[PDB]
C-alpha cells in the first residue's frame, strides 16, 4: 500500500462529480494500491446538497477512501494536493470564470504541492485552465491540463459506429485545439484494428466526405445532442474521460498510442502559437507528457488547426482583459 | 472471452440506474472476461432521455460492452435474459415512507414477473431494487412461477453497507475491516441492522463488534436509528434519492452471486424465506445472511438469536406481513 495521495474534485456537488468520485475512491483511476484523501469543493449554497454526497461516499464502504472533506474554503480544498479536478465553473461569463480560476490559481500558487498536477474541466476548459496556469506561477506550466478526453472517446466511438468494431480498436485519434465546437477530430494519423489487421482509418472508411465533414460535425455537437435528450449534463462519460485523461498521467499511455490533451502550448513544432492552451497529441511517460513531433499536417488539417488557434487566442484576450480585475 | 450475456436494467433514464451502467458496462461486476449485452427499459415518454444514456455509454468506449438495447416494451426487455435488475419505480420524495409506494409500484412488478416468466431465461437472477423492495420482490416471484423462487432477490445490501460504515466511524477503521453485519427482515423503518455476529479487525486481532465497542445502548438503539433512516437523510441533504451508493451496493449484491461470497463472510439479501431456521414465516421475501457459491445462495444456520434480535426479527416479519397482504388484496382488484 503506497502512502496516501490527497485529490481534490471541485463542483463536487454538481453532476459531473456525481458520477466521478466513486470511480476515484474504487481505486480504478490511481491503481488499487494507492489510498485517497478525498478532498471535494463546491460554493456555499450546495453544502447542503455535498454533505449528502459525503453520506453517500461513506456509504459506499470503500477501503482506499481514507477520508474525505468536503468544504467551501479554498485553503481547505487546496492544502498539500497531489491532484486537483477542476470540475466547478459558472454554469459577463467570461469574466465570471476568470473570477473562479484566477482565485483557485492563486490558491494553488500557495498551498498545493509544487508537484500537484491540475486538471481543468469546467467549461470553457481551456481558457478557464490558461487563466489557472498564469494566477499559479510557482506550479510547472507543464503540470496543467485541460480535458479534451471526452471529444477524443466521442471521436473513437463515432469511427466504431462506421466501421462495426469497438472504439478500443480505434486509437490515435487526435483532438486539436479547443474543448469546444472549433475542436478539429483528426483521423488523418489514426488506425483501426479490422478483421485482425490494423489499417488507416481514411482507408478503412472510404468516405473522405464524410469524414471531413459529418464526423466533425458529429464530435463538435455531441455534448449538445446528449444534453437535448437527457435535459441533464453528459456526466457519465465527462467522469469516464477525466478517469482516462488521469489515468494515462499516472501510469503512461500505452506504447505505440497517444492521447489528446489540452497543454501548454510553448514550443510546439505544429505552427500554434505559444502561449495557449492548446489540446494536442501527447505520449506520457513517468507522469510527464511529451509532445508527439513529426507528424505531416496536410492542408485540410492546417486550416482546422489556425481556426481553433484562433478561437483560444480570442477567448484569451478577452479573458485576460479581466485578468488584472 | 465467454459468450455474452444479457443484462436488463430497467428504470433505466433515471438516476440509480445513471450511476450504475457504466460499472455493468465496464467489467466491474460481471468480469473483465464477460461480454455483456445491456437491455434498457424505461416508459415511453423517457425514450429520448435514454437515447442520451445510449449516447454516453458510446462515448466510454468500453470493449466489454457489445451492444445496447433501448425499450419501452416488455417483450423486447425481458427476452433471453440472464440478469434482470428491476429499479424502475416511483421513489419517495422527502417526508415519504417507502410503504407509501407499495400500490404504486406493485402493479408494476406483477407486470414484470409475468413478462419474465414467458420471456426471459429460466436461470434468469432477478435483483429487485425498486420500492418497497421486499413487497416488489415478492409480487414478482409469484408472478413467475416458471422461474425458480430462490433465482428472486432484493436489495438489502445498501442498508447493510450503511451499517458497516457507521460501525466503522465507531471504531476507528475502514468500513471493510467489518464483516458479518446482518440485515434482517424489510427494506423498510423496521429493518434490523445485526452486529451481534460481527467481527472487526483492530490492531490485526478480530474481535466481536459488540465486544469492540462496549456501548450496547448505542449499537441497540441509536446505530438502529441511524441506519433505519439514512436513505431519508440522502434524500432531504441531495433532494433526490441516493443512488451513487445504491449502485455501488447494487453491484456488490450482483457480484456476490456472480462470483460468491469471500471466505468466512456472509452477506444480507432478500430471500425467499421458505425452510428457515429462524422463526421467520414461511412465504415472505425478507433479508437473511446467506453464502453463495454457484451462483447459489444459502442459509447461514446456527445464528444465536438473543431476546432483543427476537423481537426486532418478528416486528419486520409481521410488517411484511402486512405488506403481502395489501398488495395481494389491491392487486385481486
Amino acid at each position: 500500500m503506497s502512502e496516501p495521495i490527497r485529490v481534490l474534485v471541485t463542483g463536487a456537488a454538481g453532476q459531473i462529480a456525481y458520477s466521478l468520485l466513486y470511480s476515484i475512491g474504487n481505486g480504478s483511476v490511481f491503481g488499487k494500491d494507492q489510498p485517497i484523501i478525498l478532498v471535494l469543493l463546491d460554493i456555499t449554497p450546495m453544502m447542503g446538497v455535498l454533505d449528502g454526497v459525503l453520506m453517500e461516499l461513506q456509504d459506499c464502504a470503500l477501503p482506499l477512501l481514507k477520508d474525505v472533506i468536503a468544504t467551501d474554503k479554498e485553503d481547505v480544498a487546496f492544502k498539500d494536493l497531489d491532484v486537483a479536478i477542476l470540475v466547478g465553473s459558472m454554469p459577463d461569463l467570461l469574466k465570471a470564470n476568470v473570477k473562479i480560476f484566477k482565485s483557485q490559481g492563486a490558491a494553488l500558487d500557495k498551498y498545493a504541492k509544487k508537484s500537484v498536477k491540475v486538471i481543468v474541466v469546467g467549461n470553457p476548459a481551456n481558457t478557464n485552465c490558461l487563466t489557472a496556469s498564469k494566477s499559479a506561477p510557482s506550479i510547472p506550466k507543464e503540470n496543467f491540463s485541460c480535458l479534451t478526453r471526452l471529444d477524443h472517446n466521442r471521436a473513437k466511438a463515432q469511427i466504431a459506429l462506421k466501421l462495426g468494431v469497438t472504439a478500443n480498436d480505434v486509437k490515435n485519434v487526435i483532438i486539436w485545439g479547443n474543448h469546444s465546437s472549433t475542436q478539429y477530430p483528426d483521423v488523418n494519423h489514426a488506425k483501426v484494428k479490422l478483421q485482425g489487421k490494423e489499417v488507416g482509418v481514411y482507408e478503412a472508411l472510404k468516405d473522405d466526405s464524410w469524414l471531413k465533414g459529418e464526423f466533425v460535425t458529429t464530435v463538435q455537437q455531441r455534448g449538445a445532442a446528449v444534453i437535448k435528450a437527457r435535459k441533464l449534463s453528459s456526466a457519465m462519460s465527462a467522469a469516464k474521460a477525466i478517469c482516462d485523461h488521469v489515468r494515462d498521467i499516472w501510469f503512461g499511455t500505452p506504447e505505440g498510442e497517444f492521447v489528446s490533451m489540452g497543454v501548454i502550448s510553448d514550443g510546439n513544432s505544429y505552427g500554434v502559437p505559444d502561449d495557449l492552451l492548446y489540446s494536442f497529441p501527447v505520449v506520457i511517460k513517468n507522469k510527464t507528457w511529451k509532445f508527439v513531433e513529426g507528424l505531416p499536417i496536410n492542408d485540410f488539417s492546417r486550416e482546422k488547426m489556425d481556426l481553433t488557434a484562433k478561437e483560444l487566442t480570442e477567448e484569451k484576450e478577452s479573458a485576460f482583459e479581466f485578468l488584472s480585475s
